[PDB]
DNA sequence: CGGCAGTACTG
DNA sequence: CAGTACC
DNA sequence: GCCG
């Protein structure tokens, strides 16, 4: 990244956007995030500026500005508001409407938040664990994590296939929670094991939170036992296996790299969601397997680990 | 001008 | 429904 | 914000 110098100042901006709720405008400035972290050579001119995908006039003006004196003039007038609303949209089941309210209603702390706020189920459980999950964990915990689920799993019905993707599948050495993907090859015992596997996990202190219990996803917490342990995001989805390896490549990511493979497949008048590879309300195209969908977009195969975009 | 994804939960 | 979350 |  010769642009470090570059990036760290936009990302600033890029977030008081996001919590502010200009999701676009925060989308832009991401993706010239990326791109500026990944071109060839430091940047140096107006014209070259504009050369990079992602990068247009107004944010090639900010690159020949800090271009000049090392700053962005745009930096001294964020609100002050902006690491208030931060604070307040890290905690899980809070976004930017609910961020912005408090901070209307005079609360500026988590301290505010705790004491005279009301909050949703699922934001009390947010707060609880803050700090924890704002926390990345090693991938050998992610892998005890992903055996959990699947030993539980297992235990009732053996044919079912569980697979950790996220950050895991991709290889990264820290994750910030777990997703695991449950399918069964007979296409149909799949159905209705939550009941089973949620309580079984629940039985051994496991899970200690629900988040979200749906009919095919479960958002929730989890601790692994003994000393030294913290609570950790899992998410659990069941898919039937027709489906499972457009649901692979969804829940492996990254966000920008599904980000990009939609907007290829509508390039060439398909859609691609975490259920199908679709023609434009079309036909569901028939993928097996992760490598079917990158060669119906007449892609060649990426392995986990070079999506990590 | 307007898309930049679609859907599953929660309440 | 609006809001939040998943990648 | 970028881009078509
Ligand atoms: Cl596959
Ligand atoms: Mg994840
Ligand atoms: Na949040
Ligand atoms: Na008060
Ligand atoms: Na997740």
């Amino acid at each position: 990244n010769h642009n470090l110098h570059i990036t760290e100042k936009l990302e600033v901006l890029a977030k008081a956007y996001s919590v502010q709720g200009d999701k676009w405008r925060a989308l832009g400035y991401a993706k010239a995030i990326n791109a500026l972290k990944s071109f060839h050579k430091p940047v140096t001119s107006y014209q070259e500026a504009c050369s990079i995908p992602g990068i247009g006039k107004r944010m090639a003006e900010k690159i020949i500005e800090i271009l000049e004196s090392g700053h962005l003039r745009k930096l001294d007038h964020i609100s002050e508001s902006v690491p208030v609303l931060e604070l307040f949209s890290n905690i899980w089941g809070a976004g930017t409407k609910t961020a912005q309210m408090w901070y209307q209603q005079g609360f500026r702390s988590l301290e505010d938040i705790r004491s005279q706020a009301s909050l949703t189920t699922q934001q009390a459980i947010g707060l609880k664990h803050y700090s924890d999950f704002l926390e990345r964990m090693p991938r050998e915990e992610a892998t005890e994590i992903e055996q959990t689920v699947q030993k539980a799993a297992q235990a009732f019905n053996s044919g079912l296939l569980c697979v950790a993707c996220g950050s895991y599948r991709r290889g990264k050495a820290t994750c910030g929670d777990v997703d695991v993907l449950i399918t069964h090859p007979d296409g149909r015992s799949h159905r209705g094991i939550f009941s089973r596997l949620l309580d079984s996990l629940r039985q051994e202190g496991f899970l200690t939170d629900d988040l979200v219990k749906g009919e095919t996803k479960y958002l929730g917490v989890c601790r692994l036992p003994g000393p030294g342990r913290r609570h950790r995001r899992l998410d659990i989805i069941v898919v039937p296996y027709s489906e499972f390896a457009c649901a692979l490549l969804y829940f492996t990511g990254s966000a920008h790299f599904n980000r990009s493979m939609r907007a290829l497949a509508k390039t060439k008048g398909m859609s691609l969601s975490e259920h199908a590879l679709s023609t434009a309300p079309g036909r569901v195209l028939p993928t097996p397997t992760e490598k079917d969908v990158f060669r119906l977009l007449g892609l060649p195969y990426r392995e986990p680990a070079e999506r990590d975009w």
